[PDB]
């Protein structure tokens, strides 16, 4: 609990699991965005 990186990233193998470490956006998430992102839900796990 007490988690403020709710944020997921999704790559190429599909590690979906938290932003986390720093607390940004490398390339990953941008690529994901890029090729899908559909919305912010396609990161965001809702809550």
């Amino acid at each position: 609990a007490q988690r403020p990186a709710k944020y997921s990233y999704v790559d190429e193998n599909g590690e979906t699991k938290t932003w986390t470490g720093q607390g940004r956006t490398p390339a990953v998430i941008k690529k994901a965005m890029d090729e899908q992102g559909k919305s912010l839900d396609d990161f965001l796990i809702k809550q």
